[PDB]
Order: C-alpha cells, then sequence, then structure tokens
C-alpha cells in the first residue's frame, strides 16, 4: 500500500517517554504598582537508553531545578525517576527510572555513519499537547559536532528524539538559545556518540569532566616566545608539551604555535585555554598549528 | 523515472477549489487625530465534497460575515455559492455551488485508518497568491479527535484540504487562533470523518447541533451527594441517569462521581456541564467515572 | 528672596507618609520551558487624615491584597497601620496607624471652591526613590467630578496627595489604568471632598456602599410605555417612582423618559441601572430627562 | 488671596471653542482571514478670531476630510461651521461659524515681542476628555520661525491656542509628526503673527499662496557660472535678478552665490529652489550669501 | 538499505559553492546621545554554472556594493572571483572564478518541465553556519513565472541552488523581500530557464536588457480612441502596432484595447507601460487584449 | 507688566553654550544579507565654569569618544576646545576653551542651600534644534546626593545646566540610563557643589580620584571576628582601624559592624568595600554602625 513512519515508529514509540517536571526556584519578590521560591512544572521528552537500569536521557533544560520527575511511558505507564546528571552546555541530562519495569531501550546508531542527504524524523512535544512526530533530513553536520536537521517543529520547544529510518538514535535534539527552548529556524541535535560518551560521564562521575588540557605554554611575543621563529607571526606560542596531555599525543613539541581550533583562528594564547576548556572529555577537536605544516586530531584525555 | 507527488496531485486539484468572498462587518468609527458597515475580503480553499448538490466545506474564518461568495475550479471556471451552514467552534462551514456541472467531488478516506507516521500533503492558500500545496506527516493525532501535521506553511493561513497518498480526503486545516487564521507553529486540522459528519448537521439543520447532555445529578458534598460513598472523593457527582442520554447507554446510573473527560479532571460538576456540552453531536468523548473502576466512551445523542 | 514652594512644602510634609506594603497573591505556576501563592512588594504614599484615630487615606492599588502594612513618617518615625476600607472603583483606600502619637493631620480645602486657572502641588512616589514633590495647576475638572492636572510625573505611579497653595488638601491623585499604575499623559485625581464622603464610608460600613436606584420603570416601546407620549422617542422609559429613591425628591414622577448621564445620552433603560448603580452614595450626577424640559441633579440615598 | 490663572482664564475660555468633526476618507479594503469610503470622527481646539464674521482658527489635521464641522462655546452653544480655507504644511485652517452671534474673540499679542522666559499657557483637548489648560514658558523661539513650549501635554493631541499671562493669542499649538497628532516631548506651535498672516489668505484666496521665487540664476560650474569668481566657491550660483522679486530688494545681483537659509548651508541651486518654495508667503527667511559679505532678509512677495 | 538525498547530493555537492563578500558602503553618521563608508561583509551560496569560465550564479542581495568576493568550493579550495552582472529586480547576478581549475558545473533542468508534485532540495547559508540542505515540494508554479517551495528555512537567509531528484539546477531560491533576505513563509526562486537566460543578457551586456515595449497608442477615451467601439470599455486603448516589436508579432493591431497582464486587470494605459517595462527581455507574459475574443503570449525583443 | 523668566535668563544664557563633538568609535562590521572604525557626531551643552581659563562643564556622555569638538556661545562666536576630564560614574566632564575671550562665567550657588520647594530652569539641547529652557521645582534632593527636578523634557536629552531664580548655578543634569541620553520620566542632576568638587579634580588630575577606603577588618563570623559580640549579629564586621583614613575620623575603632550606607543595609563585608570605593572623593555618605548606638559621616581622604 501506501509508504509510511508509522510502522517504525511503531517499533521507536515505546523507547521515548514523556516527563512531567516539578521544580522551585529563586525569583525577585515583584515590585508594584506595575527573593522568593517559586513553583514551576518544566515539560519534556526523553529516551530509554538503558531498559535495565532504566536510563533516560533527556535535556537539562527540563530538568533543571526539579524537585519531582514523573515518566510515563506511550503505554501509559507512570514512574518516578530521580536525576542523575546534567550537563547544560551541551543540555543533555540523565535520569533514572525508580522501579523499571518491561522497557523498551533504543538502538543507537553510529552518528559517524551520518551523511547529509539522510532521512531523520524528530519525536518530542514542541507545544506540550502530548507527543509530537516530524520528519526531514539531515540538513548539516558539525563535522563529515552537531547534528542540523529541517525535521524540527517552528516556534516549537526542542523536543528530544533524533532517529534514522530503522528507528535507530541518531541524536537527542537541543536548544541553543537556553534557557529558552525555542527554534532558531532548524534543529540542532547532539549526535547520538556525543550523546553516548557524554551519558556515561554522568552515570560514572555524576556529571561530564571538563578537559581544560593545553599543556603549558607561553604566550607569543614573550621571553621564551620571541626568542624563536617569528616568521608569519600572529598567534598562540606553545612553549612546553612534557604534560604528555594529548600533547605527546598530538604530536606536539616545544616551540609550536597554534592558530586555529576546527576553522576559527587562534587569536591569544588564553583564546586556546578557554575555547579547549568548556569542551566534554573524549571531544575530537582539530588545531591548525603553525610550524610549517602542522594539523592533527585531539582526543581529550 | 524521478518519485513526485504530481501524478495523484493532477487527480486531486480538480476537487480543490478557490474561495472569494466579499462582505460587510460593523466597526468602529475611527477616532482621530490618532459604528459603521465597512467591506472586507475574505480568501480561502474548499474541497467539493457532494459533485451533484455542488457542496463545498470550507473553513468558517473565510465565509463567515460574506455577502457574496464566488467559487473558481482549478480548471478557470467560476461560480456562484450560497451558504448552507457553519460552525464556528471547528471552524468549518458548508458552501453551495449554484448551477454545479461538471464536477469532481473528492474521495474521503476514514480517518479512522489514520496512524501517526503517515504521510499527508495539505492544499490552500496561505498568502493569497494562488494555490500551493506542501507535504508531511501525521504528527500526531488526538484520539489514535483532532489531526496535527508537519505539512504546514509557516506565516500562513490554515488553507484547506489535508490528503494521503492516494489522494483520498483525511480532513480540512484549521485556524486554532481565530479569529486569526496564522500558524502555531505545527498545522491542526478536523479529521475527514469529524468533517461528515459536522457537514451533515449542516446540510440538515442548517448547523451543528450541541449535544450539551449530562443526565441531572446534584454537586459533589450536597445534600442527595454527600449521603453515599464519599471515599475518594474530590469530583463531580452524579444522582440520576433516568433521562436515558448515553447515560443508560453509558452503563452509568445513579451515585456516580464522574472526574474526567479524555484526559483532563474533572473538578466540578458545572466542569462536565459546559465542557461536554460545547462539543458537536455524533462526538465521541470519554469519561474516567470513579467508583471503583468505571470509564466508557459516549456517543452524543 | 526668591519664590518657592519649600516654606508651606515644610507644613504639608508632616502629613504625608510612605506606605510599604506585603503582600501574598494567587499566580499561574510556571510553565517551561519558556496555583500558587506568589510574594510581592507595593509602594506609595498617603495622607494623615485624622491624626488622633491615626487615618491615613491612599490608594487600593497599594494597599490591596496586604498582608503586612508599615508607615513611615517624614520625619523617619515608623508604624504599623491596619487596613479598614477600600474602593477599586475610585482606587482610594482608608488604612489606620496603630499607635498613632505626635501626629498631624491635613487641613483638607473645600474641593467645590476649585478653578481651573488654580495652582496645584503633587507629592507622592512615582519611581519608589522616595518622596517626590511636582507642581502645576488645574488643568480640568470634571464639574466645575474628577480633577486632572499637569502637576503629574510622566512615565510615573500615580502618587498621593493633591495641594494647594496654603498646603490644604484639594484630592488624592489615583491611576485611571488600573491595575496598572501609570500615566495617561495628565494626572487624575478625586476631588478632596468626594475623597472625605468615600472615606467616612469606609470608617463607618467597612467600604462605600453603592447606590443603585433607579426607581421602578418599564423599557421603551414596551406595554405600559408605549402607551404614552412616544412624541420624540428613542430612549429609556420610566413607569414608577413611589420607591422615593431621589426620584420623589429628584422631581420625578411616572412617564417620564430620561435619556442622559452628565452629557452621555442613555440609550437603553438598563444604561441608567448600570451606570447610576456602580457610582458612590452621595454622588451628585445631573439627568437629562424628557418630558418637554426637565433635568435635575441627584445625590444617591 | 493665592495666586491663579483661573481669573485671565475666565477672560479666554469664551474665545476657545471646541470642534467636532465628521468626515469620510477613501481606505483599503480589509483582506483577510487577518477602496471603500470610511467615517470618521476628528476632535480638535480653536480660537476665534474674528467674533463678527465668527472665523474660528484651528488645526487642518482635524477639519482635513470633513463632511460636517461643528462648534461648541465654552458655555454650551453649538453653531454649524463651515471650512474656508486650509494649510497642510503650518497645520493651520480657517472654519467658519454659521450664524455667529454673541460671540467673544481673542486679542492677539504681537508675537515679535516674545522672549524665552515668558509665561505661557495652552488650552486643548489631548485625550478628548473636554477642553483641559496647562502651563509652561516660552521654550524656544524659532527666531528670537516656531514657539516651543514645555506647556504641552505628554502623549497628548497637540491642542489649539497659546496664551500669554494677559491673556491673549501668542500662537496656535500644532502637530510636527502629521498626520500624527502627538507629542515629541515639548510643544511647538505656529507664532501668532504667522498665524494672522497664514489665516488672512485662506479668507482672501482659499489657501496661502506659496512664495516659490527665486530670480532666475544658473548651477554653480555652469557656463555662465564657472566664467566669475570660483574662489571660495561650492554653494549654489545665481545669475540673474531682474525679475525683482526681492533680489532687487534683497539688495541681489548677478553673480552671487547663495549659500545658506537661516543656518543650513544651502548646498545646491535647486536646494534653495525648493526650500524656499515651500513656505508661505510673507515669510522671514535670512539667506547667507556669499560674495565676501552679504546676508539680507527677504519678505515673500 | 536506507533511502536517502546523501548519494545524489555528493555528486551536486560540489557544484555549489560559498561566497564571502567584502564590501563598503554609504551610511548616516550616527547621532547621539541615543555621510561616511562603512565596511560590510555579506555572505551566501552560489551554482557553478560554467566549468571552464568559472561562472558563478549567486544572489544580487549577497554580491551588491561588493568590494572584494571570494569563493571556496565544497572540496575548502578558496578562488577569487569577479563580478560580471547583477539585476536587484529577481535578485539574481553573475560572478567570475579567477583562475578556474577542475571545476564541475551543474546541469540545468528545463523549468519548463515542472509540475507542482515534485521533490525538491534547497543547498545554502540561511544563518551563515555553512552550507545547509533541505527538502520539499513544488509548492507552486508562477506558470503551470516563478517557484516556490516548501524546502525553505524559516527566519533563514534565501539561500541559493535549488535541485530535482536527479541533482540538475531547478532554480535559484531569492529574497522577495530585499533588501532583507528573510523568509515569507515559503521559499520563492527564479525557475532555472529564467535564470539561464537572465544570466546570459549579463555575460554579454553587463546587465539584462530590460524590454519595455508597448507599440504606440492613445489613452482610452481620447482623442483617437473614443472614436471606435467603446463597447464594452473600461481598459487600455491601443491605436499602433506598426513598431513591429511583438505587436505584429502578438497579432496586435490597430484599434485593441488590452486590459490584462497574466491576470491582473489592466486599468490605465500607463499601468501596461509600466508593468511591462520593468520585466526582463524573453520574458513570457500573457495579454487579455479587448476586442471580442483576442489573448495572445508575447516574448520580450 | 506680566512676570517672566527672561530677564534673569538673559543673564545666564552668555554663560551656557552649545557643544559640538565629532569622535570615532570601534563598530561590529555589519553581517549581511540582513571590527571598524566609525565617525559619529554627539550634541550638548555645557556651563562656563572659569571666565579666564575658559573652563566648560558638561556631560561626559557628550564628550566621550571625542575627536574634535567645538563650542558656540550664544551670541554665535565659536571656539575650539579641549578635553581636560571625565567622569563616566556621574556623566560629568570638563572641557577647556581655546582661545577664551570676552566670556562670562556663571555664579555658583552653594547646593546645599537647596529645599524641595524651590524654583529650578533647565538648559540644554533635549531635540538638537537648539537651546531649549523649562521650568519646574525641586522635586527631590538626595540628601536634604542627587537633584531631582520636573523641570526637565519629555523623551529628551538631560541637557546641562539648571538654574535657580537669581541665575546662580544649582546643578548639571545628567542622565542616569547611560550610554542612552533620555528621560525616566523626571530629572536628575549633579547638585552644583558635588559638580565643583569633581571638576577640580578633573582639573588637578586628569580625573576625579576614587575613594575606596574601608580600613582593614575582616568579615563577619570570621576568627577575629566571632571572638566579639555576636549579639544582634548579621552585617559586615570591621577588625581595625589604624590606616586613619576618616576611620580615625569617624570615630570608628575595632570591633565594630557598619551594616549601612545612607539607608541600604550592608549586607557582607565586599558591600561594602565595593559601594563606598566606587564613589568620588569628597564624598559625605553615612554609615550605620552596629556597636549599640553609632552612625557617623564620612568625608572621602
Amino acid at each position: 500500500q501506501m509508504p509510511s513512519l508509522a510502522p517504525m515508529l511503531e517499533k521507536v514509540m515505546p523507547s521515548v517517554v514523556s516527563i512531567n517536571v516539578e521544580g522551585s526556584t529563586t525569583v525577585n519578590t515583584p515590585r508594584m504598582p506595575r527573593g522568593q521560591q517559586q513553583k514551576f512544572m518544566a515539560l519534556g521528552s526523553g529516551v530509554i537508553i538503558d531498559a535495565d537500569k532504566g536510563y533516560v536521557v533527556t535535556n537539562n533544560h527540563v530538568v533543571d531545578n526539579a524537585t519531582v520527575i514523573k515518566v510515563q511511558l506511550s503505554d501509559g505507564r507512570k514512574f518516578d525517576a530521580k536525576m542523575v546528571g546534567k550537563d547544560p552546555r551541551s543540555d543533555i541530562a540523565l535520569i533514572q527510572i525508580q522501579n523499571p519495569k518491561n522497557l523498551t531501550a533504543i538502538k543507537m546508531a553510529d552518528s559517524d555513519a551520518l551523511r547529509v542527504g539522510d532521512y531523520t524524523v524528530a519525536i518530542g512535544n514542541p507545544f506540550g499537547l502530548g507527543e509530537t512526530v516530524t520528519s526531514g533530513i539531515v540538513s548539516a553536520l558539525g563535522r563529515s559536532n552537531f547534528i542540523q536537521t529541517d525535521a524540527a517543529i517552528n516556534r516549537g520547544n526542542a523536543g528530544g528524539a533524533l532517529v534514522n529510518l530503522n528507528g535507530e538514535l541518531i541524536g537527542i535534539n537541543t536548544a541553543i538559545l537556553a534557557p529558552d527552548g525555542g527554534n532558531i529556524g532548524i534543529g540542532f541535535a547532539i549526535p547520538s556518540n556525543m550523546v553516548k560518551n557524554l551519558t556515561s560521564q554522568m552515570v560514572e562521575y555524576g556529571q561530564v569532566k571538563r578537559g581544560e588540557l593545553g599543556i603549558m605554554g607561553t604566550e607569543l611575543n614573550s621571553e621564551l616566545a620571541k626568542a624563536m621563529k617569528v616568521d608569519a607571526q600572529r598567534g598562540a606560542f606553545v612553549s612546553q608539551v612534557l604534560p604528555n596531555s594529548s600533547a605527546a599525543k598530538a604530536g606536539i613539541k616545544a616551540g609550536d604555535v597554534i592558530t586555529s581550533l576546527n576553522g576559527k583562528p587562534i587569536s591569544s594564547f588564553a583564546a586556546l585555554r578557554a575555547q579547549v576548556g568548556t569542551m566534554p572529555v573524549g571531544s575530537k577537536l582539530t588545531l591548525g598549528l603553525l610550524r610549517d605544516g602542522k594539523q592533527v586530531n585531539v582526543n581529550l584525555e
């Protein structure tokens, strides 16, 4: 008969869940005529990632400041969940289902396999009226990072799951304009792998460990810096490398002068110290290193 | 060759029509520096539903306050139409073609058959520049009610017809924010069946008959109400049932205490009287009834 | 030396006070991503009207929903006050100082004596930064009602006291756009007399008694109405007058047909019933009565 | 007793009148969902300028597009008025009272006598709630042109009359942002003399005659222009002067090169042709003429 | 395996390029507190249309006012380009790659072959974050002109290329709201043929030649016009035709009275002179000619 | 004759001047479709404070980022001025007239003498159309600090001079919402004395010296802090006083616990360090000191 997503969607829908948050937050006491605790209600979607432990990935902007979190399965069943870890930078959080039973976990695809022309579908709650599904394609890939897809709802709240035609997880859709869950015109999402890495740090550490690792250099134009080349100057100097932190790994040594980070020119030396320090461990960033030919990819830790 | 909708679209396009409304409306006389009749022009789409009588379904927000309505077929032909019935609640209206000839009516699908993953396409006039077609999927179903689809134009005016891959009618797209024909981010529409039922009441009665039918109960906590259970109180009490209005049908009897209407908890007794009274006859609502197990679906009248 | 208001202002400033309100109010629980009690703080000015009892007139939009109200005298002294009565219609309220001692009350002028060219000065808190004084003239008088004065602060919150050159009370400035304490461009205020009358009803009754008093007529065009004149029809008919409620006083009798209320034509019969029913007792409204010459002023009760 | 404006105000109030306009205007037919004649109502103030003929000066933005204009005297009396002339440039218009009787005309002051520190008061209808009076001083004078005064209402509609302490007319307040009757922050007005001149052209000609009068020159850098000086060039050249139009009067002759008009440098030659051509006859503009010392004041016609 | 666009997209991506403009523009000198040259940076997409000459079509709103334009191929390679021609009306421009080498040009489809149901995909830079691809269908065709497609990004900048399933060029997407590169809700684009014609005029003439060609008629109701029919008047008269400019071609002769231009009624005679004069040569417009049956399509020049 | 300000205004107007600033500022390069130096023009008023040296006080938001500053006297004369010092905190700056000749300096009043009822007048350029004068009264005094006056223009740019009836300087009007020269509804200004002190630091030091002077204490609840009282805790502890910086002057000694600064409670210890550190030397702030009776006024340095 007619082609439809319903078939695969009926295999995926189980592993998607609706999250009902109740929390409190400190707010300014209203001055009139036109600090105190105010109760709010957040509402999102999430995916069951570990059927046995009852691990449910979700967005940090949903579960932030939560006092009580509840989970309802697509079949109607409700559970209590407990926080386990969040990550405001990438807007990802892990919750756990208290008393998990007959749970289906989603099968995660290798996000590295993604290409642009690929079809996707997004499952979530743009307007809070219940689980809404929409389709589209992989519009852009922050590497081949990040996933950008036209399969996203206008004026809607960045829902949860991003899925391929086989009904596997290729990512969690996110809101880039936090603390404002909305749209920029197109959908952004953390690829499924970044998601898995991110998620295991939360299970293991209560959070994702920041990998702020230069090595131990000295500004360009300084004492030990000006001494060397300075032919084709302008950039961030690197004096040492002995810490062996993806530096004896990045094939980097003394004297180098990095001036790139995935395209964007690294002006100052602190420019590196900051940009490479706010990223999540396991990250795959590329550094355009200056020394007459040099550009290696790093892996935090 | 290449896959396209054009083929089926060429079978559906005939049954779609362009409606040109001209009407008058009472307006405030402008006060300056910065009641009277003002002439306006509304513009929509509609579907030929009965080829012989020349019945054309359309949106109430298009044909409301109309003095002269004209219809132009996709082939260029123009006819005069006459109103027959409208329904502001669901934003649906029926017009009739004066002198119908060589008309094609659309084949209506059973909307009950719809599932979420299904593909749809929407035909209409978002910006008045002529008949615009767009595609998408069934994003959400107010039952399996209402149809929500991503196949809807941003900042556009809720067009007319919603159609499956076989070129059958699965619904009429509507504007939830009346009297403002616009978008919320995604498309809403009355499923084709609700459409047909709605439409036949207009033909038969000049309007859709409201089925405001409780039975004849008494508030919870009252004289004849407090007398009974009150174990697990909090809700809307039901004293009688003899009227036999979907009550000797809903398997409901004296003593009951309804507290739901398709999910939303029924607080007061008038809360039922109102919510169940604004709906269209033939409706299929579900009542979470309290009496230690009870929840039956009703059918107005 | 130089002319100044400071002199008289130093005689008036004592009788002006700063009110610090703390209250709670029911608010919607915030839905995110972007009922409960929320604490607010209101802030106004007021005038000591009765030195002995410690009566302080103020604006209802200041003391509304108040849990704790405090009063600070211009000399620094703070007292606790207790509500006694409010009146949202005119935005006037009466509070009482708990433990009043060495209080100065202001001398109230007869507002009836006011003419337009007269000078005024306004004392209050437009921006909450403390007691601000401004001058101007009587721009318009809702009779010679209401007082309109240019002596009002742009974008400011309708302060409290309105005062003449002798330092007497000619009125309390009010906000016409409640619940929004702001400006329309010019200042509105309840004349001092209306203020006094209003204020004594609060002391005496806990509120100002509404004087909704027609008499007992029948719509124009009805049974007992059409029977009479109908020459120069169009208006609100009056059948009876026996209730003697400012009707055996208004020189009104059976058959009359009122069609005015201080200028504005009285269309329907309920138009009178409403307009004359929302006003405060003691009011002085004028009724353009139809019967070939008739227009008398009434005094509620 | 206390100082007040009421006294003089009671001498001026008679000569002020309230204008009630009713008109029609061509408007776009509304396109929905969201040319024809639409009826509006304008409302202003004006001053009786000629008691005998019943001449009432007012603002053009009040009486523009008027079908029926009515006048009500401060004592309550109503008359019908007829248009006589308007002038959108200065926003001034003259209406005539049909059947003038027991009229008081205002005594016009010589505006040339004005200085900045002088006190003024403004009478009008900022918000349509009736005749509102406000005070202030002469904030700026477009000569000593135009009158700018702080005696103007915020967010209000540029009322009518501007008056000194003796109750004489020093000007009519106007709206610079036509067709939007509002405030810029301070009040602008046509001085009383400009008003009188303007007004007599309307009586005499149905409008104010534009005095677009250069003489007959040739652009600077042209054939007959470059031939001469060109020492300290850059400006508008003047070839002839024989027309004797305030040129044999302005002491101007062949060869001149004007480059000023009351301060603003005259760039091109058409820059003069335009700026000096949109002004009202009788105007007093000053031209910074180049020829090594020359700057005379002109008087149109 | 799974269906995807990536395959064909990998064949098309080469012929798409990223344009980095740097230009200057005259701007008003800022007045504070709150003419000069200001440097800006524009950014777009474009398609390699001629591999050998290195012709790259793009949008005029991207390359307008450009001082330096650079081109980067999808493989990373950068070239300098030089302007060759622009066309603000249709928002199309042609640039040339300086030193073109190993270039792939796209294969252009015949746009005339397009039908509505057809699938499309759009490639561009909505938010400047790099080349973004999105899909959709042919929503409307300004003939079967113009192409309207749902394959367009919300709040995005009208990207560049519009492509069918075979990876051929069916058009360049454009911004209708210039000089504001944004969305109306749906995508507009110049069909590929109009594109090719447009583009060859730029190569050949530095611009697209306007074909403002009536013939030589006289207004309806005039001397030589009223003389004839006037039966079913109201329109634009046509006196002559001898110029042979698509008039001895349009089968038009003396006496005619055109009153249409692709639907819109031609009111006046200048209405034709203007509408048919702003269009690009080679255009295919239709004229509803009055003479009791007549409507032929023209081809500029 | 009639009362007016013109007389005294003619004595003050000379000492007021118009400042024409021309400057450059670093701005973001515009990204299109919708760092570099951009030229702007600022415009203000100022007062000649020292006739001989040609010292002209003005607002910092006028002369900030200035490359060329010009001064024009009320009589028309223009001079070049040079910066000497600015002070963004209070928005005050000092410029010097190059080649001062026949200058009149204004006579400064002792601001300490001010009371609220006093009359003021403000001279400046709200809309850039030239020197505008407005009147009013002293609405509030940040001590008897700061001067708040109703003598300020709506939506206008905080002009310059604030003057009493004798034509003496009582202050310079300022904009509290920098870098936005506008109104809050009422006028704020630095009293004339604060002005003089401020201004002499600029002459003497190129700027106003910040008097950030605690003494040398230790947080409350710390080692040397908890040791003492703690009876009626909650505040900022003070351990030492030996620095003799308005501490052996403020009658302050070891052990004290300050918790006020002109009304506002001093929560933390750094709360003092900051608030008392951003103020201008010579300041007169009051500290509510805790030790069972203690509150002395300080004088920076």
